[PDB]
């Protein structure tokens, strides 16, 4: 027989339920009062005794909705009405509710009581019982006003809504009827989505967006909605060339004005927390609260909350919300996790390819990777960066093993598609595409570093591994580790070759055959960058047995056995260096 209020700490408003921690960011107290129409007696034991029922106008008062009870009185009609005979709902204003109204909206009713303030009782009088049982989300309740229809809701986390009002107080039972308690005075819906967007001045540049854009026969139509409409005011925080780029091509208006619209009717007193809403477009948005400021993504820039239509709802908003597909690139990665790379990119000379509508695919290394400095600008560094800007749009998900992506400095890279890694050459992806509207933006965990030749060329121009070409050259395999193929070889270093045990450089040196199954061994048949290694691979080698190639604490091993330089490319596989040389 026992209830509960949660009220927030320095203020008025209070949420009456049966019996959360903070709500809208703001602490809360909870406070034990018992339902509304049960006594305390004397004692006994809490909450015995039931008030009677009294009738809808007496009810008003046992409520507390003294200021629809003293209005009603004064029409001289709906009183007696509301105490004879029928079965009734009412919705009733708080006292707080009226004196929140506008000045001028207030003395038009009370000014005309037989009229506009009967009226506006009688909007809010639906002519049966109805029980919050009754309500669920999305119905329509007529009411005594001219058969207008009220907009009720039912969110997921249990607060009713009554034409976006939060009901206060529910199901106090008349003699004839039911009175609800509800915390604004509430008004006739009269106009759509589409409709008021022509009607407010406010969204003229908004109303124009839309007539370009051909959503105008969505926003007459049915089913809700929430639009976050943008003022004219949001238009003029974007800058001239940005906007008319976005305005002016058909795709990237449709997807900014689908960008503010969502999929469902929700409006403002419905949120208490963080709440991940898409949009039509297909952004996740973050719909939470701050006091009695709506957010979006922790920024109020809502100024105008609750505005409704017969389809939908209508926030007005501050800022215009741009999605990555109508952004360039440049617009969408310099205030990000590559803005040191982009920063480079235009330094560079490179900032008009990032700047507009060339259809690109950008591999842009996150900011950790220059942490320890940057590269100065020069010429290496600008050839560099543009073996970083790939031809055509490309979606990463959609990239296949052994696919070849030209740059505009004429290299072709290699895609590398492991199972929990996707590499292009030595580099691999390390975030989620950002898909703009001309071009998309890769998100890379390493300086790519492209393959300049062979793996004879990488042997022989390197002084480490004098002993393993000459082993190359005594088993025959240069003129297989110099033609094309897929390779990964894991290279002893001269140290490594001085290193070998008698037994085994015995083997090595008395059959030719012998060495070259022993530089098989070496080799695997894939290639196997370091940034595809799981916890353990396995790769086949030209020998046939398996190689264990392991990554644990950012060391590759290959069979247990530590590499010490990663990761060469070659324009025929991958060279690893190891320290020592494999047995078996």
């Amino acid at each position: 027989n026992v209830c509960a209020v949660q009220k927030v700490i320095g203020t008025n408003r209070k949420y009456f339920t049966n019996c959360q921690r903070k709500i809208c960011g703001k602490s809360t107290v909870i406070s034990y009062e018992c339902c509304p129409g049960y006594e305390k007696v004397p004692g006994e034991k809490g909450c015995p005794a039931a008030l009677p029922l009294s009738n809808l106008y007496e009810t008003l008062g046992v409520v507390g909705s003294t200021t629809t009870q003293l209005y009603t009185d004064h029409t001289e009609k709906l009183r007696p009405e509301m105490e004879g005979p029928g079965s009734f709902t009412i919705f009733a204003p708080s006292n707080e509710a009226w004196a929140s109204l506008p000045a001028e909206v207030l003395d038009s009713l009370v000014s005309n009581v037989n009229i506009e303030l009967l009226n506006a009782l009688r909007y809010h009088m639906v002519g049966r019982r109805v029980l919050t049982d009754e309500l669920k989300h999305g119905m329509t309740l007529t009411s005594m006003y001219q058969n207008s229809n009220i907009q009720i809701h039912h969110y997921p986390n249990g607060i009713v809504t009554v034409n976006c009002a939060r009901l206060l107080k529910a199901d106090h039972h008349a003699t004839n009827g039911v009175v609800h308690l509800i915390d604004k005075v509430i008004s006739t819906i009269t106009n759509n989505i589409q409709q008021i967007i022509e009607i407010e001045d406010t969204f003229e540049t908004l109303r124009a967006a839309v007539a370009a854009s051909g959503l105008n026969t969505m926003l007459e139509g049915n089913g809700q909605y929430t639009l976050l409409a943008p003022t004219n005011e949001a238009f003029e925080k974007i800058p001239s060339e940005t906007l008319n780029r976005i305005l002016g091509d058909p795709e990237a208006l449709r997807d900014l004005l689908n960008n503010h619209i969502l999929k469902s009717a929700m409006c403002a007193e419905a949120i208490v927390a963080g709440l991940s809403v898409e949009t039509l477009e297909g952004t996740t948005l973050e719909v939470g609260c701050s006091g009695d400021m709506l957010t979006i993504n922790g920024k109020a820039i809502i100024s105008n909350k609750d505005i409704l239509a017969t389809n939908g709802v209508i926030h007005y908003i501050d800022e215009l919300l741009i999605p990555d597909s109508a952004k360039t690139l440049f617009e969408l990665a310099a205030e990000s996790d590559v803005s040191t790379a982009i920063d480079l990119f235009r330094q560079a000379g490179l900032g008009n390819h990032l700047s507009g509508s060339e259809r690109l695919t950008l591999l842009a290394p996150l900011n950790s990777v220059f942490k320890d400095g940057t590269p100065p600008i020069d010429a290496h560094t600008r050839n560099l960066l543009r073996n970083h800007i790939i031809k055509d749009q490309l979606a990463s998900k959609y990239l296949y093993h052994g696919q070849t992506l030209e740059t505009l400095g004429g290299k072709k890279l290699r895609v590398f598609v492991y199972r929990n890694s996707l590499c292009i050459e030595n580099s691999c992806i390390a975030a989620h595409d950002k898909r703009g509207r001309y071009g998309t933006l890769f998100t890379m965990d390493r300086v790519l570093t492209p393959p300049m030749g062979t793996v004879m060329d990488v042997l022989k121009g390197d002084n480490r591994f004098s002993m393993l070409v000459a082993a190359i050259q005594s088993a025959g395999l240069t003129e297989t580790l110099n033609r094309e193929g897929v390779y990964t070889v894991f290279a002893p270093t001269n140290e490594a070759f001085r290193a070998l045990p008698p037994r085994e450089r015995s083997r090595l040196l008395g059959d030719a055959k012998e060495l070259a199954n022993i530089l098989k061994y070496h080799i695997g048949d894939e290639i196997l960058v370091s940034g595809g290694i799981g916890a353990l691979v396995r790769l086949k080698s030209l020998q046939g047995d398996k190689l264990e190639v392991s990554l644990k604490n950012n060391v590759v091993s290959v069979n247990k056995e530590p590499v010490a330089e990663p990761d060469i490319m070659a324009t025929n596989g991958v060279v690893h260096v190891i320290t020592n040389v494999l047995h078996h």
